[PDB]
């Protein structure tokens, strides 16, 4: 059966926590749709470095997710690790640099540029396995479709998607990394500064670059999937203040997944450009959001890419299949 919980857990609506993963209790906020027509399309979203989960998923500023279960998706939304446990922390502990392997703290999403984050270039981490876990269990009291398991996330969350669509694509029909991180590398994976970083991507744009937001190397191929990568434009930028300053540009992150994503033949990519800056899409949030998944659930697991069909996203976006055309000139 692809459904099961832990021993000693079983989910229900709202938060649930304690749930046993790799030896951790985790927790996360669950909201069904009104009815799951014989298996409902899952939506994961997730929270980036400030913002708490239950703001993600109530409200509007942050993303307003838990809107989609008024159209038939089951939405799950989990809690960061350095949350423990409370959907209703915003940043905390969680604003700050990774430990132990990682790089960045809200989410194991990709391993640290030194020796220590060396085991993370085959081992998708603690996060990867407790998405995959939580909706394999949630999909034992509500009925789910496994071939529209889709997540995605703002910034670190946006990062965290990317990771697990690199290591788990065998699970997740696709997703919506939203100005996420790919901590590109050098082709041998070593990792030189932000800057140099910035420039030799710029330098150039349509190669496929290496990161450590993924396995190292990088997969030759992956299961069927549709990935929506949003970037919101010439703001999309992560600065916070002194000493470290600027120190995340999605330009060449965005660039640098879209051209990864769509050289892989059986995975259906979509380049979204949009101006909100960094932060969950403000410009016909709810409307933008209700597109998104439609698109993803138009394409299930399985799908040829010949297929697809891309329809208009909502004013305030520009949306391409392939890879990003209007980042680099």
């Amino acid at each position: 059966s692809e459904w099961a919980c832990p021993e000693g857990f079983t989910p229900k609506a709202g938060l649930n926590t304690d749930f046993p993963s790799d030896g951790k209790k985790r927790a996360f906020v669950v909201v069904p749709p009104k009815d799951s027509a014989g298996g409902a399309p899952v939506w994961v979203p997730m929270v980036g470095t400030v913002e708490a989960t239950n703001w993600n998923l109530n409200v509007p500023r942050s993303g307003n997710n838990a809107k989609l279960a008024e159209h038939g998706y089951m939405v799950i939304s989990p809690v960061r690790q350095c949350a423990e446990q409370d959907p209703n922390l915003g940043a905390g502990a969680c604003n700050g640099v990774g430990k132990d392997g990682w790089t960045w703290n809200p989410w194991n999403d990709g391993r640290a540029p030194d020796a220590s984050g060396d085991k993370y270039k085959t081992d998708a981490g603690d996060d990867v396995r407790f998405l995959e876990a939580m909706v394999r269990c949630v999909g034992t009291k509500w009925k789910l479709d496994r071939k529209r398991l889709f997540l995605g996330g703002i910034s670190a969350g946006g990062t965290m998607t990317n990771r697990a669509l690199l290591f788990d694509s065998e699970f997740w029909a696709g997703g919506m990394p939203i100005s996420g991180e790919w901590y590109s590398t050098k082709d041998d994976g070593s990792t030189v500064p932000f800057q140099e970083t910035r420039k030799m991507v710029a330098a150039a744009p349509a190669k496929i670059w290496q990161g450590r937001v993924g396995p190292y190397p990088l997969p030759s191929k992956l299961d069927p999937m549709v990935v929506i990568t949003v970037w919101g434009g010439e703001k999309d930028l992560w600065d916070c203040g002194p000493p470290l300053g600027l120190c995340s540009d999605y330009r060449p992150t965005t660039q640098a997944s879209s051209n990864y994503f769509s050289s892989i033949s059986n995975v259906v990519h979509v380049a979204c450009s949009a101006t909100h800056g960094h932060m969950w899409p403000q410009v016909n949030t709810d409307a933008f959001n209700l597109w998104a998944l439609n698109t993803m659930a138009s394409h299930p697991k399985g799908s040829s890419p010949k297929d697809f069909k891309l329809t208009a996203p909502p004013e305030g976006y520009s949306c391409k299949i392939g890879r990003f055309t209007d980042h680099y000139k």
